[PDB]
């Protein structure tokens, strides 16, 4: 036998092992349509219809937007849009709501609730009218059978809309 | 009541999912000692002794290295070195073995297999001898009552050992 | 060498594969208090407050009911009881409405809303006043640095709040 | 307004958080074959061949079973069987032993190591041998390209063979 000491620079004492992380994906669509009516005097909506091109989805990533597109997401070849139709909105006050409307995801629809925020109810610098709010409210991925393949366990049931919007008068 | 249109530069169409990714944690240790014992004539080990400074594990971040010194994982200020003794060689043939040993890792100790792979037999510029070797395994958190409070879901219970050795004869 | 045939009753063709379940944990207190004020003439609570003995926990299981009361979840011996105090009711229909209040859990305090939901307003068999609602709403662990230790991956850090009261007039 | 006083019988203070649970799936074949040689007098394998029906697996759990039948996991109706082929046995003592062979999922190859120790090598009541050996050894499903839609989080990438035999002398 034979005595080495190592060289320790072309040693490595090394591990691997293998853990979980959570993280937030955050996006929005670049490309989207909104109507939307509205009275100052008494801050109700009137009308809110959004139409969204599922396409135009961005979440910082290119890969996994593509991915987005297909089968076993949105299926945009067959359902290119998304939309929300208002059917009641409830005030609270001036600032606060609770707004109905019909989601329609890939082809299927439920009512959802989302909590209106009036973040600033104006009068332009031409004096026509501005208004700035958001939409806010959890939906979930099973109530629409959405990515039916993804476990809820890799990715949650739970997606949190965040509709933040500012607006002008119209004509 | 009044009609507006969206401001598409100041409105955000925004969604927050959560999901889970896995990824492995690489790791070495910068400083550590070895007592390596090996018969060139036969490929055999003899004796093999390693202690390693539980202070210097790098998983290429400091925060985390920091933490694992902490009471949750290592409790370096009381164990502040793992050892390894081999206690057992089985050659295989000149490139394969089965190298077992005490593992001792927090005070814990267990018997464990590591697969001998001797990479390069050679006497050196000099004429004094070489070797490189690699040592791997897998070892059980469970086994050695190792972060007892971390899930096995959240980190895995395995761990992979991957020793790379180069080392040169003594004196 | 010599040939073979399996014993098939003896022989066991056999595979381990790890894998992760979601499930809800659901869970009541046996033991609570509440005072509540409501006047229905207007379908309006005036006054909310409830305190819940924690010890009192069930999750139909007494192994993760004694753990709940431990330093790394509720703390019991500390923080025996968590409270609710109503701030404001504000009224959406006769049906609905959004409470906002203070949630203490193991002396941490937050404001919260919950959705009143008014299942029944009568007048009992004897003439006297009955009650039927439900309080819903999503509370996050991290807002009350709740149960700090487990990670958000292994238990959710949203906990759903479903308190569905019976109640009858007072003296 | 008007006081109340809670309906503890008809009065749930109610909650729902979903949490993760890691578990093992344990499972067996029902029908597979298998040729055995073997040579009692070194303790040495010389050929084993093993093919699995795949359709037979059993996982204690009827609904489960038929799904692994399915597109996304072992596709019986293209690939009804899982084939093993011995191509190397590397005696450690009589004990112990590595054993080299072809695993086959699906279509897809691999060489993979299993550990062989002998639990028993006999003759029986009536002078005809008898063997009881066990094979172990982790697969990688990502090596077989096996379950890819199914997450490495959800579902382990290792399994763990664990085959357990019991044989007699033929003819
Ligand atoms: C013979 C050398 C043995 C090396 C064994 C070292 C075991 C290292 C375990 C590292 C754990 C990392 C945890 C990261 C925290 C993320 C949550
Ligand atoms: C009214 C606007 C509604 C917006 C709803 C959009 C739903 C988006 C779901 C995104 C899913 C991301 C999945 C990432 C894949 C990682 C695995
Ligand atoms: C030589 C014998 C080899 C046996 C290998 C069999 C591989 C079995 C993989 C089983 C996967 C179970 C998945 C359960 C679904 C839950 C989600
Ligand atoms: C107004 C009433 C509020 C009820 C809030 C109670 C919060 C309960 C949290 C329960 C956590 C269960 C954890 C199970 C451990 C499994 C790991």
């Amino acid at each position: 036998m034979k005595e080495y000491t190592l060289d320790k620079a072309h040693t490595d004492v090394g591990f691997k092992i293998k853990h979980l992380q959570i993280s937030n994906v955050k996006g929005n669509f670049k490309d989207y349509s909104a109507v939307i009516d509205f009275d100052p005097a008494s801050a109700e909506f009137k009308k809110l219809d959004v139409t969204i091109k599922i396409a135009s989805v961005n979440t910082e990533n290119q890969t996994r937007d593509n991915h987005l597109q297909q089968d076993d997401f949105f299926k945009a070849k067959k359902y290119p849009d998304m939309t929300f139709t208002m059917k009641k909105y409830e005030k609270i006050d001036n600032e606060k709501g609770k707004m109905t409307g019909t989601l329609t995801i890939a082809g299927v629809s439920k009512d959802i609730v989302l909590d209106a925020e009036i973040g600033g109810v104006a009068k332009g610098k031409d004096g026509k009218e501005k208004i700035g709010f958001s939409l806010n409210g959890k939906i979930k991925r099973s109530d629409f059978k959405f990515a039916t393949s993804t476990s809820t366990i890799t990715l949650s049931d739970d997606i949190n809309l965040n509709i933040e919007v500012e607006a002008n008068e119209k004509e």
